[PDB]
């Protein structure tokens, strides 16, 4: 396995855990995501994700979408995978979380922003 | 159904997006022709992948575009709204990640913005 | 007055209004923000802002902070003032709204992001 | 001095330093920001900031603007000051950096987003 293939198990600074499947020839992948935190944390369940990474660069950019199975929200993550001289991989990401609102007039309220660093589990 | 993302959309910048069939889990692929880029002479049609909620009449959704002509990747997240006349609008916010050479330069690498899409 | 001096009265695309006073020699200004929207819209009242713009540029960047007087939140706006050939000014802004949470462990949830375009009030 | 008065000297995770002066009755303050990073770090100079914090809350929110004195850019920071059981203060912030572009048609490219945590010097 080449470094910065997203395939494998990762966690982040909030305690969330992500598993990513095989990455195909075009950089596409699926996975699962167990968030440590939510608007309603009692409701949390494992949720699916789908994304794409670049493959030429040793330190590729990537993004993915998480369809939360327990709420009407969706999150997206985008970032770059870095490798240090010891071979330690870190995903540096920023994210947007979209809430569902019932009226288009309330759109302004509905997007949160943040960051997460992921390392191999 | 209204707010099935399948079809052709454009946005306020002139970009054009086509989305394929949405499967039972809300997954879809598509293509994106951006009207703008860091190097607009290099723009080519690029692939996207994402997921929408299915039940809601006004579902949230997300997708990733893998730009085929740069090292960058963008993600879009938003909600599809339908007014009482039947008109659909995708209200989105996006992040664009640029590639940097070293982890110490990570702070510089993420742009944020917005786009509204309507059917082409 | 110069185009893109922030001094004056501005509308945005959510129906909000702000009025900004004189911009000093360092680009600093104060004003009052009247939001059309909020987490608790029945509590809305006018709220103070404070910011800085670049002064020399024909199309300057700027930023400001709004201290909401009716909640524990603070918002910041950053953007650029553009002037078209007819003299029409547009403030293209992006914003972050910070909500107050009680525990550092909930920090991840606390920052909303969005955009606003402002134009000068007519007359 | 009460905890989470912003007056004083702070640094962040990138190594940037800021010094904030007296906070007035309305929560207003000024100061100097010394960024550790820039598009061109050989051009970095001391730059002014101006902001407002809430005063009554034990863990107040606040924001400030930095007018960079060595580029046409402006940055804004927004966050909350937290105090732990031992009295240690942390400012958890997110920021936007606006770059100057030539025309309104280029506006889409002009805004970076990020995060910083500050602690007292
Ligand atoms: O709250 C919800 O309804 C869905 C879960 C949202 C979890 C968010 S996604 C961004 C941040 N990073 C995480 O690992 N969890 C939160
Ligand atoms: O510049 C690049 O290298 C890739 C193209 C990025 C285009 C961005 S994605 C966000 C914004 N919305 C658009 O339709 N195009 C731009
Ligand atoms: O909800 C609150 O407690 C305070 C008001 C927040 C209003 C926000 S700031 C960003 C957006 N633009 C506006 O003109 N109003 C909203
Ligand atoms: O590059 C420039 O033209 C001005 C300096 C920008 C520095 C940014 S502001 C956000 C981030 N946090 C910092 O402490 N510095 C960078």
């Amino acid at each position: 396995a080449r470094k910065c293939s997203l395939t494998g198990e990762w966690d982040n600074d909030l305690g969330s855990i992500m598993t990513i499947g095989a990455v195909n020839d075009n950089g596409e992948f699926d996975g699962t995501y167990i968030t440590a935190v939510a608007d309603n944390p009692g409701n949390i369940t494992l949720s699916p994700l789908l994304g794409i990474q670049h493959k030429r660069a040793s330190q590729p950019t990537f993004g993915f979408t998480v369809h939360w199975n327990f709420s009407e929200s969706t999150s997206v993550f985008v970032g770059q995978c870095f490798v240090d001289r010891s071979g330690k991989e870190v995903l540096k990401t920023k994210w947007l979380q979209r809430l569902a609102v019932d009226d288009i007039s309330d759109d302004w309220i509905a997007t949160r922003v943040g960051n997460n660093d992921f390392t191999r589990q």
